[PDB]
């Protein structure tokens, strides 16, 4: 295909969970005002690349929320 933001995604799975691909924001914490994606998930935190600083931030479920969702 050519580039574009739209990709052959037939599966349209809606969950909570912060799973990777999705897009998180931070509301507290350390970090509290800064977003990013979903890289790696662990069943104690979640680690979100950052798009201002291009780094890899690690903060818990519990002060992160889906932007889509």
């Amino acid at each position: 295909g050519s580039s574009g933001s739209s990709g052959e995604f037939p599966a349209q799975e809606l969950r909570k969970y912060f799973k990777m691909g999705d897009h998180v924001k931070v509301i507290a914490g350390r970090f509290e005002g800064d977003t990013g994606l979903i890289v790696r998930v662990e069943e104690n935190f979640v680690i979100l690349f950052s798009d201002l600083t291009m780094h890899e931030l690690k903060v818990l479920p519990r002060d992160l929320q889906l932007c889509s969702e």
